[PDB]
């Protein structure tokens, strides 16, 4: 039976505990995802308070971190989502993604309506991934793929 | 001498004109991008006030819309960027991209630091692309690629 | 080719014109919906700047109001939506619906997750209806029906 | 003597305990409502801090959860209401209901004044219910009914 | 058909005109209320954009100010209400009433629930009046009466 | 020596204690006022953190609630006043008074200047009272009297 | 009959005209105050939209600037006061007075309650003066005197 | 070596202790300042978290309050200043000083530039004092003196 | 007599015309500074509304831009300063300077207090310059020098 | 594996400890920087929560303060950066740097586009330095150097 949260505090406190135990055991997010059968972006988001995990995955990650059954039960609950509820990010790393939306937000709207029609690209029927690729200039680039269902607005 | 704007008002008024003339001439954003040698998302963003265009591309787009030499010069100016300066978007289409950042923002930070290191993904050394694909369950999906250079923090 | 707006100013000015002409001609919202084949809530929202109308409906409503082809083209454009972008409403009539959300918002979330699962009730695959009913206590009641698709959040 | 709260902190803390105990005991919101004679939405809202319960109902739900007399006394107090006092929700499930109000808020006002008159649809003399129905595509829909008394504004 | 406003701008502009003409003709608010059969507080609020007037009263006030049929029709339309939509007042005269609410707001809630019960004192089924009385210490006092219907919150 | 607070936290914590003890003893606000010689609204506001009480009254109310000398000393200290410092109220009961000010705020200013002159109605040389009347339409009404000294603004 | 404003726009527009005409005639604020019989701070505040002037003073100031009777009548109206309604000042000169309040605001409250009692120092029964003094260490100092009536808070 | 704070929390907690011990010992702000050789406004501000005290004065006031050497070391640290960081004050006593700036802020700017020139009146090279004077019309007045150095803005 | 502005609108409108005329004549900011005898950063800031220019410099730059005597007089007026009064910048170029303050703001305070003492680094007795330097590792760097007088906070 | 923070709370609590221990041992920021091989501004920012330290440097600074291995591990984690996430600073020392951005922000943008081109000055590839210089007029000045890489916008 699915349980849900009405406030962020319990799952943010669990995320605090994950960050601490992960650092103490010198673990990576990839290591916590290994063996769950789920995607790196989904499992990491769940541990940071933004998704529930299915029971089997929750128990797997909880064993790796040394978390108990109470923690696993909480990880399986549907959270109250939002990773920056208290204002636009000040952190440069997070801010750049907001800046991408500032520069291209109106473009995304315009091109969605041209290429698809009236409606939205879903954030729920939706997958996200990030990959590192080499830049021909020698550096590296992050390629973030947003893959969302088009939901049309139809007259009724 | 490259020129720049100190306020959004002139380029937003020019964007207003573009929207109106594009509708009057029944044009697409793709048609305005055709012949510029630049990508759809970049030219559309420029027309909506978020990038300068080089002189050649500015003159081509202005020719298609019936805009004069003053408009083309304004289009070649460096703008004061930002497509939603007056609050989080209320428009559902733009809001969904903000929601993606709310759910995955902390995950993106965590995975950038794991896969790249301390630093940022650029929003200016940056490419944006939208593809429309078929949805297996019926309908269509948008696959949006954000491609940004990794810039490391420099200890000093 | 479908056209879209990047700012609210043009459609809000058209809505201003609609309000003025509707009053001068002593028309009702029901009369403006009559003959479109569309629902009262959808057509009224479109006229107030929150939806595009298809060409045939746009042409019919503009005929009743005495609006020209430029207005009809604008009415057919996809708007930048949001009926209160400048803060929580002060108007008592609109505020009561906001108050309903303040009192029951956490309940709606909890019961959606219990009866449907993780995910959302859609605001896009969505229909709205308002009915007037006579109250046994004397007077009347409004029965507002929100009818939205459940979109599940699935692990990936 | 009926008692009331002047701050949200105690009832939010009680709601915290309800969420935790219902998860620990594998109870549903419907299970807690059973036997109170009150509607699911009302009892759930009360437990989440937005209504008082009558003594009989409060003792019923507290008995199921293992909460003591101090908790039941607090549940019987009139709360300081508001389920999102610290900003527009970031949670997608809650946000969609806010978005419905952004798109249709001005329409609701217009149609209330046309069909009822000057005045408001009450959020106090008011009932809310949520029903799950099938969608033809094999999924499901939520039909949320808002049923409020019309209170007229009359000259004085 | 009763008409309504969706934006404040037309009625605020009409209020602007009223203020200017009132000053030019050396009129009082009492003089504009005289002959309408309505209360000073209601007619004054209507002229300042916060209520509609019935046709007869609207034509009378409009006659005293020299306003035409267009102004009178607008005065008869249901407004989008709110006399300070852009922040807490800075004006000392209005601010003091806000301060009374800051000092006594929690007291009013506490005493309403004790003397009436759970529910609200209505701002819609509501009358306001201001009286001037001589202060025994010299000077004068304003006695402002707020007279609102108690609307109970009952379980459903 | 009269003492004063620089932060709300201690008196808000004392108010928390008052609410809890009042509920445990099934007391009314009227019972706490009885025997102090002061008005219900003043004593209630003091206990909710918005006024100091004189020593005699502070000792009487503390005796009824079971509060010690430390609580009484704090009740005698001048508070940092303000019953909603963190935003416009979400609670329906408190909000209605704010709405009253939104609708009639500009009217109150206009009528004060007409009937008194330039200046303010005091929130300091000020008395507040709430009375219940059993209204012929069935139910009851609250009659709230705001009684404030007129303080004129004079050239200097 | 004393007239009053409900919006700042007319007096801000008059203030714009004053500033422009003052610059064209190379006048000082002191020259505009000369002959009115009123204080420099009061007349300057009036011209900047924050006080009404008496008829005789309004006429004298209007004659020196070349302003007409419409301007004088508006200058005699009671304004909607507030010189920074749109946020904390960014201007360094005004900001320093705000900073004085940030550093010493809690001290001013504490010392008012110690030296006077519970209550306020009036901003209405109030005089402001600024004086220039030479600094013994070279340069000059501004001595700004705030002179306000103590209004006590008394139990009722 | 001079120490400094980067967050307000420690000095606000110390100010909390000062307020409590001052009340327990029935001391005045004047009594705490007397014997330090410093001005009442400076020492009171320091104790409320807004200035560091020199070692000799810090130990003297700590001796009067019964505070230990840890507290004195904290009182000697340069604070992160600001007595209302969380919004415009709601407290009437503090608010009147803010209202004074709302009414006269633009006047102060205007007269500073006239009597001194471009630049600022300093809030750092600055002294404040408060003086109680008797009012001829019965009662008392506060005379608050702000005394700041003029720092000119010169072209460079 | 030195003149000053009380609102930003005139100088922002003048800045608008500067930007437009500078682009039409294809001028550089350096070209506008040449011949004034003043620094590039000061003259540019003046033209963008943030400083007054001396008469001779104002007349020189106005001659180069084709602005008339009215514009020069406005350029000689002391402005109401602030280049982003309407929120944190969205433009990436301006935002980075804000981001440096976000990252290093607490460090600047700490190191100012250690190296200088209690007090401030002045923004008024202050010079700014920006210089382009080659980066030893490739590309270019901007070196922005902030040169401000230390003003100590001393006890009084 | 590099670790990162998702919330500011742990590194802000460590900064609290650093400040306390630094004062207790009467240390300077320079003494904490000595031996790290890093610059004063970088190490100080790291200790205040704004940068990770390399292991060697983290261990050295922890040895000077009496901090354990948990503190050092935390200092090596990439922080969620931002030294004023809860509003514009009230602290005068910090505020002056914000004020320099208010006065010169548009100038910096303008001159970056003139001297470098379209793009930004980095806050990430960035060095900060403070120098104390004696003022000829008596006293001292801070010469603060901001040294950031120019990052060009890449059209695509
Ligand atoms: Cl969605
Ligand atoms: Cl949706
Ligand atoms: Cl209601
Ligand atoms: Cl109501
Ligand atoms: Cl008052
Ligand atoms: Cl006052
Ligand atoms: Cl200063
Ligand atoms: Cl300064
Ligand atoms: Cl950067």
């Amino acid at each position: 039976m699915l349980q849900s949260q009405f406030a962020q505090t319990p799952r943010l406190a669990l995320a605090d505990t994950v960050i601490d135990l992960k650092a103490r055991k010198n673990l990576s997010w990839q290591a916590l995802t290994d063996g769950t059968g789920l995607s790196l972006a989904f499992v990491t988001a769940a541990l940071l308070g933004q998704h529930p995990l299915p029971k089997e995955a929750a128990d797997i990650v909880c064993g790796k971190l040394g978390l108990d059954e109470d923690a696993s039960r909480l990880l399986q609950s549907v959270p109250l989502r939002g990773s920056f509820p208290s204002g636009v990010p000040t952190d440069p790393t997070m801010y750049r993604f907001y800046e991408m939306l500032q520069v291209y937000g109106s473009t995304l709207k315009a091109l969605v309506h041209e290429q698809f029609g009236d409606g939205i690209i879903s954030a729920i029927n939706f997958k996200l991934d990030i990959k590192k690729v080499e830049d021909p200039d020698g550096g590296s680039r992050a390629v973030i793929t947003l893959d969302g269902k088009y939901l049309p607005t139809k007259p009724f």
